[PDB]
């Protein structure tokens, strides 16, 4: 017989309880169906780096950064 | 002007891209509205321990464990 407990800090550090809304927001912003986005990210689950988009203008890139999605990163190009 | 990349291991470790379906599943398993589950978890995001349920049957507990939700734990009662 078990007790169930939550560690709110851990939920937060994984992106929050509603992080799903933000995954959808990433997909919509990039106009990549969520299923396609997920498939590409999950293809090699132990992988540490797969490109999503390139030459993304700051307006779209800042928006994506502010979603604060776990495992999502940006770098300058050129 | 940026490249956007994913880290598939960080994404998996956080519970995955479709974690939202499973947070909904947790709320259902606990027989509570998702909004109430969200409100309790969001109450203090730096908090480390809140009880979600007590004296939970072995099978229900195993279902919860298999949702693989970040920050959700089981402990044995006595």
């Amino acid at each position: 017989v078990k007790a169930i407990w939550a560690d709110p800090k851990e939920v937060h550090d994984a992106g929050g309880i509603s992080v799903g809304d933000r995954w959808k927001a990433l997909a919509n912003a990039l106009n990549i169906p969520l299923d396609q986005l997920s498939a590409r990210i999950n293809a090699n689950p132990k992988g540490r780096f797969i490109y999503l988009a390139r030459q993304v203008n700051p307006d779209m890139a800042d928006y994506i950064k502010k979603l604060k999605l776990p495992g999502i990163h940006l770098r300058e190009e050129s």
